[PDB]
């Protein structure tokens, strides 16, 4: 229930241990006033400082003037900080505004069309995003709700996504969670202690060619529907062939323990782990940080399940794109479909109580 | 860490309220009474396993490679997490299997209420399973696997995820707050009150339907909140809507949350005043609902609210009179009922040989 420090060279919510709950919101900007938008950014940062510490935003949830609405909507009163992190990102469409065209980073690449893509334009894109992660879903909702409220008239929510449970790990010393297909997800990720690997693969460096992004990262978000009816009638051998790990232990095929190193030649040629592995992609490596979701039924008598996939990388062109291209022949494609997509530039961290979100850009 | 599955009553009604909810309504697709009884028996065996934290059937792995696993596996390595599984039968079940004359009179259809805007697709249902647990993945895995075992005899009509408190960070006799920011549950029937449970919650044999003795009747209402509207109301408006202050949750004019309300100091259309048993001829409810937030609708608005669950000894003397009295509730300005269902929740599974529905079939 402890707090995660909000200030740093990097934003929390990336290398941070993965919290149990996600509330992800993408916003469109509805003001042309660059000065108004900057004011919003400073205001949102002040609220984030309170929220991540478990304090009410503004002057609190009650005790103000009786005839004025409370500053804080109040549903997180009495709750601990619950490891809340708030991570902000800027979509490519934002750089068409406030005369920011020349500042859009090369590494913020538009994604090409991928085979099987069936993207819903209304749950894709967005001028910016806020990733709220916490162990308590009420805490995450309260944060998004109160940010949107403060931004009323300058931003609106385009689409949002709640994840009821993580399917990723930045802490290999703790139990690896399972996704809704029943497999451990997160074994060979990048850990928050591997500061060398984070520099090489996650944080944008100054020499990369966009100085304001130094210390930031780039985020790919993909909403992926799972065909659980199809999956649930496949044999155990089929399911394990698709991945290249056994279902029970999550060990690479042929080996005994989850964390034994995969021997790719023993896997089927179209096995997910074989195709995604850095060694098959010129060393391309990703920080995976996704969550499971279910949004009711599909109206055809079945549950509707999926995975909200999130990846952080130093350069979308050298991270997500090569690996996703290599999955064109993935055996997993038979059981999933990508139905939403968006990319963001995640700026550097808020360095101290004088700094603010996006200060290096504006 | 676990809640016993067997008893005179089903668990998940008087037992401690768990942090998360996965509620699913099912429609029945078979006409064959025997095939349905067989499914009820299979479901009971699976529920025994799930509530103890074990996989269904012969497990999630280690079986014959050319066979699909009995259990879909996403709860491997998790704990029982206080999972309870509570089944109920909707009025429409009784049009099948020759059961028409066994429908309890207390399982009454709900009137249309002023301001209802009920989504047909998220209403009704031949039966329900309420899955409560401290880990949402444990609850989802239970619904996912019962549906799979039932495939071909039942389909999922609608499903709802909900959250209450998070018990790892929140003390347990701290009242949870709803998404309007007000404490919710202060004056409620507690699981410790055996006498009030008998008076108000459990069906008795003299009520008229012997096979329902020890069961209860369930009303589910999906209630959307107009969040953005609520959040623009003054603090005084919000407190006047309920008749309690927002910070402490004390009845107006009182000092503490648990001070008994003085109804005459509340506005005549305040929610607590209209819902209180003294304003409804003594009618008293066991509320056991959960908040929901499903995302955002087409207008950028927050799709969130209260998934209201009330258990009672007779719908006609429980939910119906109280809800009728809310016709003029000041709260109506900020909420809308958009889904509804009622269910007869049978008596408990007595022992290892018993099964869900045995007293009816
Ligand atoms: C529903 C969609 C997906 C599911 C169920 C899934 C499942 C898995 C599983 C079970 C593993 C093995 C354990 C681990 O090392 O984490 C894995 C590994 C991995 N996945 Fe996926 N995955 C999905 C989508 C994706 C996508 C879209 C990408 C990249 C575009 C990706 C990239 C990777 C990578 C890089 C690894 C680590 C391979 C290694 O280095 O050993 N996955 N995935
Ligand atoms: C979004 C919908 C609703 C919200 C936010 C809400 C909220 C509240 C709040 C804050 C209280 C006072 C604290 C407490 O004793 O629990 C309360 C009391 C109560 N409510 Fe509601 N309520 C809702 C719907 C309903 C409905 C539909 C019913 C019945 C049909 C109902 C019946 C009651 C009862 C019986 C009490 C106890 C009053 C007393 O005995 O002091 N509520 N509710």
């Amino acid at each position: 229930g402890s707090a995660v420090p909000f200030h740093g060279a990097h934003q929390a919510g990336i290398a941070t241990p993965v919290q149990d709950r996600l509330h992800f919101a993408a916003f469109d900007v509805t003001t042309e006033d660059r000065a108004a938008f900057v004011a919003l950014l400073k205001e949102w940062t002040a609220a984030a400082r309170r929220l991540t510490a478990g304090h009410a935003v503004g002057e609190g949830a009650y005790g103000g003037l009786p005839e004025a609405p409370p500053d804080d909507t109040g549903e997180a009163l009495g709750l601990k900080p619950s490891r809340l992190t708030l991570t902000i990102g800027f979509g490519p469409s934002l750089f068409t505004r406030f005369g920011l065209a020349d500042l859009r980073p090369e590494a913020l690449a538009d994604l090409p069309k991928f085979p099987g893509d069936n993207l819903d334009r209304a749950r894709s894109g967005g001028d910016l995003c806020v990733q709220a992660c916490a162990d308590d879903p009420q805490v995450a909702v309260h944060a998004i709700r109160n940010l949107a409220r403060i931004g009323f008239g300058k931003v609106v929510v385009r689409w949002s996504q709640l994840g009821f449970g993580k399917t990723s790990s930045t802490t290999p010393d703790k139990q690896t969670p399972r996704n809704l297909l029943g497999f451990k997800d997160g074994t060979r990720n990048i850990a928050g202690t591997e500061k060398d690997r984070l520099d090489r693969f996650v944080w944008a460096a100054e020499k990369d060619g966009t100085p304001w992004m130094t210390g930031g990262s780039y985020l790919v978000a993909r909403r992926i529907r799972m065909h659980i009816e199809t999956w649930d009638r496949a044999s155990l051998q089929e399911q394990e062939d698709v991945f290249g790990r056994d279902k029970g232990e999550g060990a690479p095929v042929g080996k005994a323990k989850e964390r034994d190193e995969p021997f790719l030649k023993a896997m089927k040629p179209d096995a997910h782990v074989r195709l995604a592995h850095p060694d098959s992609n010129g060393g391309a490596t990703l920080l995976r940080r996704g969550y499971s979701f279910t949004d009711g039924t599909d109206g055809l008598g079945r549950l509707d399940a999926g995975l909200f996939f999130l990846a952080y990388q130093r350069d979308i062109r050298t991270g997500f794109v090569p690996v996703q291209r290599n999955l064109a022949t993935d055996a997993l494609n038979e059981y999933i479909q990508h139905v939403g997509s968006a990319v963001f530039a995640v700026p550097p961290g808020v360095r101290d109580a004088d700094d603010w979100w996006g200060s290096t850009l504006f």
